[PDB]
């Protein structure tokens, strides 16, 4: 049993970079001790993601392996650590090591590369891979002196090509008992195997597993085209997410905080971004720690930033405003943004939010900025359905793909902080990280590939991460496809595509409550119920889409209505058919009245149909009353939309058969009544002013 | 001037028939002076009726003339006084005697009677009346015996060929100053003239007027064949029925009473026969004086009469039944008790009374028993129309006419008491006048004539007087034409053709009362109403004839009813469909549910639609209960049909919405509630017995 005291891993790194600090951790967690060579230096190996390069590790290997030319009684292991990850323990590794028998054991890969003509040297294999990966390698101090010293090249020399003719020199590979480690039972490279790596899961740490050999492997090597692979991987391998642990690295649980540039980006017409705008008033971070960017695309958007800016420009540090007439494009306004913040080194955190986010969790700033990445995004999903602000994988075209776990993560079935290729509409970025590693203003722009894509290549391109965090709730994504922008309040429309934010806004706030119990439902009259249902908000618009109509009832219109033994008693009405908006009322109908007269009828069951729905204007200059009848329903929903006072001299809704009177409606309150039979009632004349009601002859 | 005191009326009477008295009275009421002739004797001047006769009132009249052969200071007027009415005063009269310029003026006609060869020999007249009459002539005493001395023939021999004959002589003609009203100034012969006549009304007397020549005649004949139209004219003319002072001869305003035989004819299936045989009893008229034959021609009623023998025997001096066994014809069994009374001298007055004829009036006996007629009816109509038990005017053929009169008189415009044709149903015959006057027994049978004609018929050629009495109200007429009797109750079915008849039989007595308000319906749930409907016979049938069905609901049987989101709440039920019943059920609800709903719910308009109506049974055997859930219908009917404690022991109906109960329902007793959103409610258990109930779901 060879002493782990006796293994050392040697690997080279020039900078701390987030891929050789993931490979620290892993070598920490299983008590590896680590030799780290290069890191004060500049790389001259060449653009190795790009081209063959390398020689300068040999270089720095072979002058460290001096010290141990002697010592049998060492093994050494060098590996790669930018993309490279331990799965598994020196012990484990030590007792693999001596199990095959070799002196000097390389990683083994599927390509033969950089020159594939020497694939006829190499040894058959018969359903292993063929041939030398220097990315990994183990064997004795001695033996591998004696191999790396025969180094004397260039610094840009490829290193695989130097190791790859030593190990086909037949007489060399039987002397120093040279091998490669076919069947991954040490070293796994992904490039021309992602389909025999599976991820293998225990309690409290996690590896992985070769299917194809049935083999547990020790190092994990992303070479070539499988960085992002890896960085999959490492979410979870060795301890990185668990199931009895959760994620290892994350803060989980969680005197001025650092000044942030925060840009604000409208690059379409979005529904609800007054709301928006007042939401940024509710962030929980010190305001004047805060500087304002924002850039509008859209002269439909003009009124309402306009509105919102005298609040901004009293609440935050500083603001700045780039309007529809600068004519940027999305890219070119997300570069200016940022470049804002990098040519500022007061700028500590940039911090980008795209309109269509909604912030629910008001401290998702402070959270980012305390997760200390150099980038994180909160993760924000479209309500109900799995799209959402990220991506979990890359197509061969670098475009969307699914990843294994994508499901889980968007349902939070595993939360923590996860390494993804792509990530959008929010994210914080250190500022540090712009002024020293991504220098360039061109990170959105420069070429026809999508803004937001082009952004998240531009790090990936330099190694940075792309965190995101679905440790918390933070929010989610508004729908914006096909936000019809052709009415005075196209908010009101917004009933079917989002539906939790139509109704924060347009449903009465104690709705919810009353629907649950707890005295808020009155009932005046007899059978005739009284609850809150429109918003404010809601009866204004409501009201303000129907005299922008204009078009009111007058003479030979007919209403549903039965007073004596006929039915003509109109009413100076509009129908929701008219304005395009039946719909919509009728969704209204469905979610919200429905429910409430189950509850207030016990043992009545609706659908709430309604063919009869229409806002009724009384004036004394016109109509001020209506006279006794009975509606053609089964219950009728009368809903005031202003106010008695304010709106209004004049009475209400007179019961006959009760002699029960609403003298003083309330705005947003809904009454509930049978239409049929019992209840003959009467709209008593409004004697000032113009009284506005919403009335649905529902289950007719 | 001639003065009335030179005047005397002579006429021939050989008894005082109704005829003679009613001319009697016309010639008092005018005040004139008038000397019978024949009172005593007997008849010898043949069948005038039939043919040439009469020359014993010329015998009679020589003889009384010898008195007066030199009084050139009397005028005297001979008419017939059977078929004769004056209609003018004995100085109008005189007036015009003198204006014809005449010696003896003779009545005229339209026909050459009885020697139609004759007409040669009358001279020429433009346009009256050209051929003498001898019912009526007027002249000087003197002139008068010159003429009639000259009579030496028959008995039987003809007088008015006698009288035709001398007038004929010419020279005789011119002596005598003989001469004819040909243009009925004094007297009106109506034979041959009937379109001519027409009557004139006064404010306190009547008269006729010819049209033909614009004249008012004194003296109305109603020779040969129109003694009907006398009759008419006679109920008139002169102070018969005025339109100020109503009939002149009628009691108008009201120690043993006399003997009565009542005879009831059942003749055909005939609805409510126990209803008839219990009013039998409230007849006021003291029972020890009634004597009662019944004949029942239908084996239908044999149960009805037996149920009501005991008490009908208990009540009057003496019963006697004639039931289907004995195969008598209707004229046989009407024979039959008419001659019953005519063979009893202590029978005063027979009462023949008909299964189809209601007394409304207690007293109807007692009041044609004071009107002191030799025969007298009730007037009684068929509820609603015209058709009654009399006819006004008679067929050439002797079959049904509508009199000029009849609608005046069926609608009670002219009230009294009227001499017709024909008289039906109910009527009240003297004693005497059957023995001494109607002394055979073919009455009603002998020919192939229907009996009740060949009955009027009978009294018509003695020269009766049939009188109908429409001075009160009476009583009505029952529909008997399409009686369905294969029912195990038929009266349920009599709801369209009698329905005053089955009102007081099936509708619960207090429902009219319930209908006008007062206090008796009651509002025990909220908007539940309690009021009585249907009477305890209607119950005990209704129940019946279901029972009498058999074909109770079971399984897969669906009612209309919502319980959740199914309408799956069955009940062991029958429909009214099933039975045919339906339709009636439907009148019932049109005609007596549909206005209290009306006035119990103010504002609602009903027409009673209901496609489902249906008994349900309730058993602990079967189906005890009902579970919660809601009617298909705007209102609901729920009517008990039998006896909490007697018939069942369980609860009623229970609301929940308002935890309100119906425990203690009343048998006749209808409850009316709304069927959707707000009356959720529930059938209690029935515990023990059985439970009825009747229910339409309405207007759904
Ligand atoms: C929703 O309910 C809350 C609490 O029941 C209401 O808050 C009250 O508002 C009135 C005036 O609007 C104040 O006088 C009370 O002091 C408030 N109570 C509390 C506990 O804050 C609120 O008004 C309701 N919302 C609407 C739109 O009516
Ligand atoms: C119809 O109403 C009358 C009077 O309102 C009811 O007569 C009463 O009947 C009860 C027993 O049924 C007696 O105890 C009372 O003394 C009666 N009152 C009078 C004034 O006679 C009658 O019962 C009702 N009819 C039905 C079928 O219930
Ligand atoms: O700027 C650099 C680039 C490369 N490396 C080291 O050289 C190794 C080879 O780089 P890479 O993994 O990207 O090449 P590949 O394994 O894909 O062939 C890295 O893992 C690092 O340890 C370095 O230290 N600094
Ligand atoms: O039994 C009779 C029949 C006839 N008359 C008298 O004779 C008249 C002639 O009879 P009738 O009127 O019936 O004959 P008509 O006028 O129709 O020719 C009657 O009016 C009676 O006054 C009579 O006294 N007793
Ligand atoms: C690593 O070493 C520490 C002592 O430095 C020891 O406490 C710990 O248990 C070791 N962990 C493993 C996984 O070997
Ligand atoms: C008839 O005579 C009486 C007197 O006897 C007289 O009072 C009455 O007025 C007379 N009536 C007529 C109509 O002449
Ligand atoms: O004016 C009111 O409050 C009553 C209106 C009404 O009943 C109707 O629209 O049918
Ligand atoms: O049993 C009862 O009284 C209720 C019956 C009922 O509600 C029904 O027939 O629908
Ligand atoms: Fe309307
Ligand atoms: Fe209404
Ligand atoms: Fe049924
Ligand atoms: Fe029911
Ligand atoms: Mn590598
Ligand atoms: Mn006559």
């Amino acid at each position: 049993p060879v002493n782990p005291e006796k293994l050392l891993v040697i690997t080279v790194a020039t900078a701390e970079t987030e891929g050789y600090l993931r490979f620290l951790r892993s070598a920490e967690f299983f008590n590896y001790t680590v030799r780290t060579l290069g890191l004060g230096e500049e790389w001259r190996g060449g653009d190795v993601a790009r081209t063959v390069g390398g020689g300068q590790k040999v270089r720095w290997l072979k002058k460290e392996m001096e010290k141990y030319a002697d010592r049998e009684d060492m093994i050494i292991m060098f590996v790669d650590s930018y993309d490279v990850i331990l799965a598994g323990s020196p012990t484990e590794l030590l007792k693999k090591f001596v199990q095959s028998g070799s002196r000097l054991l390389f990683s083994a890969e599927s390509f033969c590369w950089p020159e594939w003509g020497l694939a006829e040297q190499y040894p058959e294999v018969g359903t292993g891979k063929r041939f030398l990966n220097s990315g990994g390698f183990i064997g004795f101090a001695t033996t591998i002196h004696q191999i790396v010293r025969q180094w004397k090249y260039k610094d840009d020399d490829d290193d695989q090509l130097f190791y790859t003719r030593l190990y086909l020199d037949p007489g060399l590979r039987e002397k120093l008992s040279l091998n490669l480690d076919h069947k991954s039972r040490i070293f796994q490279n992904l490039n021309g195997a992602l389909d025999e790596v599976v991820l293998k899961f225990d309690r409290n740490r996690v590896r992985i597993r070769n299917v194809a050999y049935d083999t547990l492997p020790i190092v994990v090597h992303g070479n070539g085209p499988t960085k992002l692979q890896l960085n999959y991987l490492g979410n979870y391998v060795p301890n990185g997410w668990t199931p009895e642990g959760g994620c290892g690295f994350c803060n989980q649980d969680r005197q001025p905080p650092p000044r942030v540039f925060l840009a604000v980006f409208v690059e379409q017409p979005t529904p609800f971004l007054p709301r928006f705008l007042q939401r940024l008033l509710l962030l929980d971070y010190p305001p004047d720690r805060v500087t304002l960017f924002l850039h509008n695309n859209e002269v439909f958007h003009e009124p309402h930033i306009a509105d919102s800016w005298p609040q901004l420009q009293d609440h935050f540090s500083a603001v700045k405003l780039v309007g529809p007439e600068e004519a940027l494009s999305p890219g070119e306004a997300r570069d200016m943004a940022m470049d804002l913040c990098r040519q500022d080194p007061e700028c500590e955190f940039y911090f980008s939010l795209d309109a269509d986010a909604v912030l629910t969790n008001l401290q998702t700033l402070r959270i980012l900025i305390e997760e200390n990445r150099k980038v994180i995004a909160p993760m924000l999903s479209r309500h109900g359905k799995l799209w959402s602000n990220f991506w979990g994988a890359l197509s061969p075209d670098e475009y969307y793909a699914r990843s294994e776990d994508y499901v889980e993560l968007v349902q939070r079935k595993r939360v923590g902080v996860w390494n993804v290729p792509y990530i959008s509409q929010a994210y914080v970025i250190r500022g540090d990280t712009l002024r020293m590693e991504l220098p360039q203003r061109d990170v959105f722009s420069g070429s026809d590939t999508d803004p937001d894509m082009a952004f998240c290549k531009s790090f990936r391109d330099k190694g940075i991460f792309l965190h995101l965090s679905n440790q918390h709730e933070f929010g989610r994504l508004l729908a914006t496809s096909r936000y019809d922008t052709e009415h005075l309040h196209p908010d009101l429309w917004q009933i079917f595509d989002n539906p939790v934010d139509w109704k924060e806004q347009y449903i009465h706030e104690n709705y919810s409550r009353a629907l649950e119990g707890e005295g808020i439902v009155e009932q005046p009259c007899p059978d005739v119920y009284w609850f809150p249902l429109l918003s404010e908000q809601m009866c204004d618009e409501l009201v303000a889409e129907m005299e922008h109509y204009g078009q009111w009832s007058g003479g030979r219109h007919e209403d549903s209505r039965l007073a004596g033994g006929y039915e003509n008693v109109p009413t100076v009405d509009i129908h929701m058919k008219q304005v395009g908006y039946e719909d919509q009322w009728l969704q209204l109908l469905r979610t919200y009245v429905g429910p409430m007269t189950e509850s207030l009828f016990p043992g009545y069951h609706t659908k709430a149909r309604a063919v009869m729905n229409f806002v009724v204007r009384y004036r004394p200059d016109e109509q001020p009353s209506l006279r006794p009848h009975h509606d053609s329903s089964t219950f009728t929903l009368n809903v005031a939309l202003n106010h008695k006072g304010l709106d209004y001299e004049g009475g209400g809704c007179r019961f006959l058969r009760y002699d029960c009177v609403i003298s003083s409606p309330r705005k947003g309150w809904a009454l509930l009544h049978p239409g049929r039979l019992t209840h003959y009632h009467e709209g008593l004349p409004t004697t000032w002013g113009t009284r506005y009601i919403m009335v649905s002859f529902v289950d007719p």
